[PDB]
Order: C-alpha cells, then sequence, then structure tokens
C-alpha cells in the first residue's frame, strides 16, 4: 500500500503535516481527532455578523509568517487611552499612570541589559519590580495617598505579564514618548471572517475520508515484534500503523503520558514533559445592550489599593477575579456592538471555567460597578468565555519557558521515538515559534518532511 | 506452546474453569479480575470471631452439589415464631397471622395446578393475589380492621417473593400443620467460618501467576485474520489469546457488549442478553448493643395498614425503605452479636446504594421504633450492607426469569462464537442453576470441558 501514517489530532499541526504527506502523494493516510470539529486551539464563534475567538486571536508577524503568507492570499486581512480605575471606583489621573509606566520601562530595560534564557528571563521581572517598588517607596516629592496608588500597579502589571508565553512576547511592545505602551504597527493581524478560515484553507486539500471526527486516541502501541505499531482508540478500534505524529497539546502529555506509550517513553522525554510549563489563558467576552464606559476609554484596568504590599502569583479560589488585569472595549462597535473582551491566566482560569455562566456574570458585573462608580451597571444581555484547562483534548492553552527548563527540553520533547515509529510535532515541539500557530504549522510540516525524507531515500534506494 | 486460554472473571465460574482446565495439563492459562478480591458475588466480612455474607449466603441442596460436596469434604458445614408488626406500633394476632397464611397457601397451590415456564410463573402470583383480595373484602365473619391488616399483608408476602430468582426457589418452603412456613430439613446450609472458604478450597489448586488481580477487561477482539483473538484491558494492554471465557455478569453484559465485543456479538445472543432479567439484592446488617426485639421473634415483618389497596411494584425514591418485607434475628447471639439482617430488592435497592451508612443507620432505626411502638430504640452500633447494583463489576444480583423471556435465552447466551473464539460462562448460562452458586461452578466446567473436549480431538487426531 505504502506507508500508513496515522496522525493523532486536526489542530493546525495536524493538519499541516497530513496536507504535506498528500501533497508528497502519501496514499494511505489517515487524521484521527478527538474533538467534533476541527482546529483545536483556532475556534472561532459567530454571534451576528461578527466573529469571537476564543483560541488564537492574532497573526504574530508578516513576511516569513506562513499563517501571515495564507491569510494575505485569501484576502482574509486589512481610538482613545487606557482608563486606570480603583477598587474605591475612583480613577486613576493621567499623570500617576504616566510617571509609574515610565518609572517602570526604564527600571525594565536598565534590568534586561544587566541579563536570553528560560531561568534568566525569571529574575528581569523579580528584581524589575524590587528596584520599582524601592523608588516609589524612595521617592520624596510624592504623597503616601499615590504612592500606594503606585505600588497596587506594580501587582496590576504583574498580571499582564501572567499570560505571556516569554519575555520575547512582551519586547514586541515599547512605551511612547507620550508614556502609552505602543506595539510594533504591522506585528499583529486579525482575521474579522474568522481565525478557522485559515484551518479550512490549510485542511482545503485534504480528502474527507482522511479525518476521522470524535475519534480519541487511548493507547500508542510502538515496538511491535503486520504494522509494527497499532494505535489503540477509545472506542477499542485498532488501527495498525508504520508511522505516527502525535500532536496533542503538552497538557494532553502531562495527564496522559503513563497510559499512552506501550512500551512508556524513554526517560529524557518524560523529564522534557515535567519540565516544559502549560499555562491556561481563558476569553471572557461580556455583551452589553449600551456603553457604560467614557467614549476615550479602549480598555478598563483594575488596580486594588489594597494590593499595595502583596508580592501574590496565586489567588485562594474565592479572588479568582482579582486575576483579571482589566477589560479590552472591542473596536469598531457597530462589528462587535458594545462587548467587553477580558483575559485570565494560570491556577485562577481553572478556577473560572467550574463556575456557571450567571455566576461568572454576576462577579464580573459586581466588578465593574465597584471600579467603575456605577452601581447601576445592568447584567450583561450575553457572555461568552473559553474552557481550554477543563478540556481533557487540551488541558492548557498554550507551553511557556517554565523556570528551570531549557531549549534543550523542547529538542527532547520534538525527538522522534526509534524507527520514526512515533513522531512529536505540535506548539511545544518548536524551538522558537512555541505557543504560536505557525509554531503549530511548522512543527506539523517538520515531522511530515521527516517521512517525506525517509522514503524519498527509500525511492531513491529502491 | 498449546493452546492460550483467557479466562475473564475470577468469581465461581472463572475459577472452575480455571482449575478444571489447568487438571487437564492446560499449561498457558489466564485468569483475568477486574477486582483486588476473587469469589466475585461470593463475599464474607469477618467482624470479632463471626463471618457476616454480603453475597451468596446458603448452599441450595446435598448429595450432587459439588459446592455441598466441597464444603462437606473439608468439613465447613454442621428458636422461635416471626412476629408481624403494624407501622402504628401495634402487633399483629397469631389468629391473624395464620388465617391469611392458610389462605394465601391454600390459593397459591389451587391456582399452581390451574396453571412450568418463565411468563406463566408470573399469572400464578397476580391471579393468587387477586383470589385472596376477594375472600378476604367477601369474607362476611371478618371485623372492617382486621380485613384491612390482612389486605396489607398480600403487599408484605409480595415483597418476599421479590427477591426469588423463579417460583421453584419459592417452591421448597410449605406451609406446616400449625401456620409456620416450614424449609425442607437438609435443603440450606451456612458456612460459619464464611462462603469464600469454598472459593478459596477452589481456588487452591491454581498456580499464583495464572490468576491477575486488578486487571479488568475493556474489549475482545475475536474473528481475526499470532492469536486469532485478542483481550484488550482497561490499562491499555493486548493480551493475545486462542480461546476466551467470558464469566462477566448478565449486569455487565447488558452494559458493556456494544464495546466489549469486536465484531459485534449475533444478534439472537444480543436479543437474549436484552429478555433475560438481572435483579439487584442487597444485604442490610444492623448490629445493636442489646436486643429491643422479644425473645419470641425469628424476625420482625413490616405490615404498612395504609397499602391494603395498593398493587404496587416499584416505589419512588423516598419510599425504598418500604421495600424492606422485614428484619431476622441472627441466631446464635453469642456467635453474631445482637444483629437484624435485612434484605431489599429491586429499584428501591439502587436508591439503598446512593445513600451514606449514616443515612440507612438513621431510616432503618426510625422504621425499627415506629413499627415496634419503642421510639427509644438507640442508633445502631454498627452497619453492614452491599452494593451489586451500582458496582460496574457486577451491576446486579442474580439473573431471574423475566417475564418475555425462556430458557432459549439462556441456550442463547451460553452459545459460544465460532472456533470457540469466545465462550460464555456464568450463573445466568446454566439452564436450571442460573442465580446460584453451583450454577455459576457448573457453567464454568461446561466452558473448560468443551475446551478440553476439542483438544483430547486434537490429540486423537495428532
Ligand atoms: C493594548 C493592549 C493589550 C493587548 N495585549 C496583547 C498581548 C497578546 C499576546 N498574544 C497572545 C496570543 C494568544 C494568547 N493566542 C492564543 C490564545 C488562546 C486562548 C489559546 C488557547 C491559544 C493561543 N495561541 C496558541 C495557538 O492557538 C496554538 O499554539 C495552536 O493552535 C496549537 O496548534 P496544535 O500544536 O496543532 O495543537 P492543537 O491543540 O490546536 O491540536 C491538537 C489536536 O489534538 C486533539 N486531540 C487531543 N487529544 C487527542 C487524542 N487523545 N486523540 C486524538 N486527538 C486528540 C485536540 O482536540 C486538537 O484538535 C495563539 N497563537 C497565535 O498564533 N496567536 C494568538 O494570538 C494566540
Ligand atoms: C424464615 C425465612 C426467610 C428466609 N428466606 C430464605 C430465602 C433464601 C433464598 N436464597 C437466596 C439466595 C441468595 C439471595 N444468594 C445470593 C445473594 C446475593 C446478595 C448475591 C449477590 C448472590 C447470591 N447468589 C448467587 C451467586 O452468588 C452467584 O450466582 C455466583 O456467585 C455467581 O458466580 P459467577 O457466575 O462466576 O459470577 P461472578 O460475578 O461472582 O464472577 C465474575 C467475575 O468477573 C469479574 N469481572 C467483571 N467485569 C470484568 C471485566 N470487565 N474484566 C475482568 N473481570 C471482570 C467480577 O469482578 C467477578 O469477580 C446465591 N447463590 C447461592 O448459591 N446461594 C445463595 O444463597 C445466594
Ligand atoms: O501588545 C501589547 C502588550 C502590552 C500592552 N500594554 C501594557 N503592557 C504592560 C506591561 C507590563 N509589564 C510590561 C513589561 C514590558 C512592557 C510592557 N509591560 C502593562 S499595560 C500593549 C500592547
Ligand atoms: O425458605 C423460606 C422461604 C420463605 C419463608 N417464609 C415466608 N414465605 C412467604 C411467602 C410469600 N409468598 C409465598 C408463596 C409461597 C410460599 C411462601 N410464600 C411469606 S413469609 C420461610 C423460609
Ligand atoms: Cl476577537
Ligand atoms: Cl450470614
Amino acid at each position: 500500500p505504502g506507508p500508513r501514517v496515522v496522525v493523532i489530532g486536526a489542530g493546525l499541526a495536524g493538519l499541516a503535516a497530513a496536507k504535506a504527506l498528500l501533497e508528497q502523494g502519501f496514499t494511505d493516510v489517515t487524521v484521527l481527532e478527538a474533538s467534533s470539529h476541527i482546529g483545536g486551539r483556532v475556534q472561532s464563534v459567530k454571534l451576528g455578523h461578527a466573529t469571537f475567538e476564543l483560541g488564537a486571536t492574532w497573526i504574530h508577524g508578516s513576511h516569513g509568517n506562513p499563517i501571515y503568507h495564507l491569510a494575505e492570499a485569501n484576502g482574509l486581512l486589512e481610538n482613545g487611552v487606557a482608563c486606570y480605575l480603583t477598587n474605591h471606583g475612583r480613577r486613576i489621573p493621567k499623570d500617576v499612570v504616566e510617571e509609574f509606566s515610565d518609572l517602570y520601562n526604564e527600571v525594565y530595560n536598565l534590568t534586561q541589559e544587566f541579563f536570553v534564557n528560560a531561568e534568566s528571563q525569571n529574575s528581569v521581572g523579580v528584581f524589575t519590580r524590587e528596584e520599582v517598588r524601592n523608588r516609589i517607596r524612595n521617592d520624596p516629592d510624592d504623597p503616601e495617598a499615590t504612592k500606594r496608588l503606585k505600588l497596587a500597579m506594580i501587582q496590576q502589571y504583574l498580571k499582564v505579564e501572567s499570560c505571556e508565553s516569554s519575555s520575547h512576547s512582551m519586547d514586541e511592545v515599547s512605551l511612547s514618548a507620550f508614556g502609552e505602551w505602543t506595539e510594533i504597527p504591522g506585528a499583529h493581524h486579525i482575521i474579522p471572517s474568522g481565525f478557522m478560515r485559515v484551518v479550512e484553507l490549510l485542511a482545503e486539500g485534504i480528502p474527507a475520508h482522511v479525518i476521522q471526527l470524535g475519534k480519541p486516541v487511548r493507547c500508542i502501541h510502538w515496538d511491535q515484534a503486520s504494522g509494527s505499531v497499532v494505535v489503540e482508540c477509545e472506542d477499542c478500534e485498532l488501527i495498525p500503523a508504520d508511522h505516527v505524529i502525535v500532536t496533542v497539546s503538552l497538557g494532553v502529555l502531562k495527564r496522559q503520558y503513563t497510559s499512552f506509550f506501550r512500551p512508556g517513553l524513554p526517560t529524557e522525554k518524560v523529564a522534557a514533559i515535567h519540565r516544559l510549563g502549560i499555562g491556561t489563558t481563558d476569553k471572557i467576552f461580556l455583551e452589553f445592550e449600551e456603553p457604560f464606559w467614557g467614549p476615550e476609554c479602549n480598555s478598563l484596568q483594575f488596580v486594588w489599593e489594597d494590593e499595595a504590599e502583596s508580592h501574590t502569583l496565586t489567588y485562594p479560589p474565592e479572588l479568582w477575579y482579582r486575576k483579571i488585569c482589566g477589560f479590552d472595549v472591542l473596536y469598531p462597535p457597530e462589528r462587535y456592538g458594545h462587548v467587553l473582551s477580558g483575559w485570565i491566566c494560570g491556577e485562577e482560569a481553572l478556577v473560572m471555567e467550574t463556575l456557571s455562566d450567571e455566576a461568572v456574570a454576576e462577579i464580573c458585573t459586581e466588578m465593574l460597578r465597584q471600579f467603575t462608580g456605577n452601581p447601576n451597571i445592568p447584567k450583561p444581555r450575553r457572555i461568552l468565555r473559553s474552557a481550554w484547562g477543563s478540556n481533557p483534548y487540551f488541558r492548557g492553552s498554550y507551553s511557556y519557558t517554565q523556570v528551570g527548563s531549557s531549549g534543550a527540553d523542547v529538542e527532547k520533547l520534538a525527538k522522534p521515538l526509534p524507527g520514526l515509529q512515533v513522531l512529536f510535532s505540535g506548539e511545544a515541539t518548536h524551538r522558537k515559534y512555541y505557543s504560536t500557530t505557525h509554531g503549530a504549522l511548522l512543527s506539523g510540516q517538520r515531522e511530515a518532511a521527516r517521512l517525506i525524507e525517509m522514503y524519498r531515500d527509500l525511492f531513491q534506494q529502491s
């Protein structure tokens, strides 16, 4: 028949791998997808004539980005100030916000010269914040009331950083000569029609029989003495294979590696799985009848005055809501309506995922009332939100550079099992583009290219 | 190697099968048992120097019973009146109980002449009760107060019958010339040391490596084009086999047959699985500090005066307790202490299994107070009870003759799949001894004898 290839997962990596193989005339290819849908951590949701992204939101980069090339080639591409509010209703002055912002940028840049690896990243933030904290307290020409606001903004800024995959994702943005945090102009693009359109363009080539939806794998049996690999599905089907490409998230690997592989994985790969970090990042959309936020406001930034002294990382499960750093006003209102877009990251995101919509909605409304100083804000007409952490096909949003891991661990995760029987793909297997759509895509093409090369050589031999 | 034989389950049928094969020099035998223990629906529990049975309690029969032969050969074998109480505390007179008992026995025997199959069984009870109900109401020489008691005892007697596997299990007992329900003398024997001792005597022959405890099967793959059978365990191990003997309960088959077999079972077997009935029967033990029941009382029989008109079968989930027909006083007190032994059968048993011990205990204590007329009865020191229905390795206590099934369905369940690739054992596969320990044992020996015969012939051929 030619090589039997099972691709596990139909996110960007799985589809990229399958397309690349089929493009090379690989006849005997099957994709097994656990969920009812393709796209994985690309999940687009339509409400009215407007799309909301629950997963991947922006295309990072331009020329060279193969997902930018897709979006651009099929024509899928194309205000105010941020409003800092205290938990006692009062708004923080332009001056105070600008002063803090300037101090932080000065210290963060001076510090990043001082200290490019995963452990050394952490040190920048830790010592930045200590140095910023010292200068605020030490500044003799500041009233004590204002010092307590600025010190609380350290905790606010820390919540903003929490959602980032690296320091390098936070090295895109720099501070403007007029106190605003300006991103590089052509860096981040949205797809108004939805990010799923890219998934569908990628899947277009692939025949319909290849992709098996609602078909999760239970175990990969490799090193067999017919196919020397056997894929065991949850519905108990035994699929013989020559090669397998695993694209499931690092979070799936962390929870299932002991059962998922027979025999067990080599111990350096198991160590890599443990050492590498995957974070839970969820999106919360709050659609209101009309805007209670001022027209100058791009966003509503939450500075809790009682967090001046805290060096907190994780909140208790009652204070999960305190992990939200603020809400962005979606523009334009005509496309999206009056919708606030929020992010929550880490253990507090898993706590949010357990709550019902009416509960999450209520707590966000309570927050917004307290911060705005208007207690009359109605409950939002609609709410939309993700649950990547508790979903057993994801168990996380994206891989990040954890203190006590390295680029060495990604190479170890990405390394194939002997005879290329089992190949490792997915965002977390990409050395430099991990936690992105293009990393996911390129990782799929890498493992495909590996089998492609193996059988160009068995044509060049034979 | 000689034939690879996987036996699924290490209850009486699985052990009987494995022993019989090994006795015949079958080298390559494995038993896979889901639970941590052997014995299955034989489960013995020690408290003090005394054993309580949660499953199989009595050896039914003597000479010819191969479980009697075991018990007898290893030397493991060797009061008052039943007290009928109303839910308003008052005790029902000797006369009233004897009169009812005589009427019922007369009608039940006259009726059983009128109508030996599974559907025709049901008709006996239905018309017995209607005829008994008529004569009570019709009797001109009875006060109305007494008629309402006797009519409630129909519902009581119906609860007693509910726990029986057949009419033939209720054809052992007959009525004495002095109004008592007398069992045949040498019919039922207990094992004071515990029923598990029989399980252990049966397992004695078998080497330790053969039985894999804590090892449930997920799927049997048969009809494979190495072993033409593959047993798929829950921990994802693939065990190649030539023959498999399935001994799991009818309840396990009802819930799992669609996933458990690949390809699917022949449709007459699937029909047999649906047609055959398995009931949930649980035991409740209530150990008290001292006896509040009178010394004349073998048992405390519960007659609810408000059930005179009802033709109930299933109670709602709040009235689950009403399915208990009474409690037996265990004899002798020196062995067991002051322990009441109760039975609950059907859907109401599953409702009991969901409740906590403190809850079940409380409701039984409440019942006992109301019926005795003593509200001062303390909460029992200990409680012990079974959960056969909710246990996923049982999902029932024993197979019964359901209206709309026949002996034909048992033959259909018991029939092996082609090439004797998969063999069907267990109590519910025995034509006449279903719902017994000896039926279970003999069913195991039958499937063993089948493979034994197959390979005496492949020795006589070769
Ligand atoms: C002013 C002001 C302030 C504004 N601040 C701006 C800061 C913004 C910084 N950028 C942030 C971007 C985020 C957060 N973005 C973001 C947000 C959020 C909420 C998420 C969740 C992610 C992202 N990323 C990451 C990507 O989405 C992710 O890497 C890829 O989709 C993964 O593809 P894959 O490897 O194939 O895995 P998959 O999991 O997709 O596929 C594997 C499949 O396997 C299946 N499966 C599982 N188990 C199985 C089994 N047992 N058997 C069979 N199948 C099985 C499973 O169902 C899947 O379909 C982003 N990327 C990007 O490019 N742009 C972005 O903006 C974001
Ligand atoms: C005065 C006055 C009034 C007094 N009234 C007197 C009336 C009394 C009438 N007699 C009543 C008797 C009862 C109720 N008795 C009674 C009471 C109660 C509460 C019960 C629960 C039963 C009974 N019976 C029935 C037997 O116990 C039963 O038939 C056998 O144990 C079954 O053996 P097996 O077929 O091998 O199955 P198993 O299930 O045991 O074995 C299969 C194994 O498979 C395992 N398994 C499941 N799934 C698996 C997977 N996926 N992979 C691997 N393994 C898996 C599983 O864990 C098991 O170990 C009795 N029999 C008897 O002889 N005397 C009796 O007294 C009673
Ligand atoms: O694409 C972006 C990203 C961020 C922002 N805006 C804000 N950034 C920060 C912030 C926190 N920590 C640091 C460290 C370095 C630089 C910025 N920051 C606070 S608000 C706008 C556009
Ligand atoms: O091994 C036994 C079984 C039962 C009893 N005692 C009682 N049996 C009945 C009863 C109900 N229905 C019928 C129909 C026919 C015969 C009896 N019964 C009520 S109390 C004692 C020993
Ligand atoms: Cl969006
Ligand atoms: Cl007992």
